[PDB]
């Protein structure tokens, strides 16, 4: 019933007061990029403007780059042409935060979605595991419902509980329809969710949410379902 958009969420004055009618989800601090606490070119032949004209892919497939979940720099082969820069230009897939029965707010694709297709990335502040685990205490002495916890390399978990993104609303499906992928976007790890398979429009999306220990029921509805989430 109660929807929005993604651009609903870059005006705090208007998104607080559509937060006191619950017609959007409780406030946090929407960011683009990531917070921490501190912190090689590709080789497909150029296409021309003969091949860009009928809409070939640039860095496609065959991409060195591509397919060690790399993204390219400005100085690639094919510029602007250049398709494996998903992260960087925002390439986000159209979705709807949407209201669930149970789960809180989700993600609904507002269009069809093709196999292995960027979705968003998943945005917030990365922690090392001994903050990480100072937040979780805080968290269940808050009795925090959600949980925003995802690991991204050795000792580096990004949370999404005070900042983050719309990527933060997806949730678990035992039987799911996207996966995280980790990038590497100017040697800077990166994790997004791409689709597993044909997502009709309307359609909600979820991934196979893995985390540590009061484990929570799970009504993904999905028949084979675990029952509650976890591993
Ligand atoms: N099948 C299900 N049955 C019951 N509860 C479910 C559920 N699937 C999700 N939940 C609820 O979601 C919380 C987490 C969710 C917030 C989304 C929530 N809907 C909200 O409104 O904030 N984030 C996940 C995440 C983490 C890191 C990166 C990306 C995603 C859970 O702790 C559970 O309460
Ligand atoms: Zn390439
Ligand atoms: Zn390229
Ligand atoms: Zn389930």
């Amino acid at each position: 019933g109660p929807s929005c958009v993604m651009d609903d969420f870059r005006d705090p004055q208007r998104w607080k007061e559509c937060a006191k009618q619950g017609k959007m989800p409780c406030y946090f601090d929407l960011i683009e990029e990531n917070v921490y606490l501190t912190e090689m070119q590709c080789e497909c032949t150029p296409l021309s403007k003969d091949e860009r004209a009928q809409g070939e892919i640039a860095c496609g497939e065959d991409c060195l780059n591509r397919l060690l979940m790399i993204e390219c720099s400005s100085r690639c082969p094919n510029g602007d042409y250049c398709s494996n820069r998903r992260f960087q230009r925002k390439q986000h897939a159209d979705v709807e935060v949407i209201l669930t029965e149970k789960k809180g707010w989700g993600l609904r694709a507002a269009k069809d979605l093709p196999s292995n297709t960027f979705v968003l990335e998943y945005c917030g502040e990365v922690l090392d595991h001994k903050e990480f685990k100072a937040r979780v205490k805080e968290y269940a002495r808050n009795k925090n419902i959600h949980y925003y916890f995802m690991a991204l390399k050795n000792d580096e978990i990004i949370d999404a509980t005070q900042k983050g993104n719309c990527s933060r609303f997806m949730n678990h499906s035992c039987e799911p329809n996207c996966e995280t992928q980790k990038w590497t976007v100017n040697g800077q790890l990166r994790v997004g969710f791409f689709t597993t398979k044909l997502v009709p429009s309307g359609s909600e999306l979820t991934f196979d949410y893995q985390f540590q220990r009061e484990a929570q029921k799970c009504f993904c509805g999905s028949a084979n379902c675990r029952g509650y989430l976890g591993g």
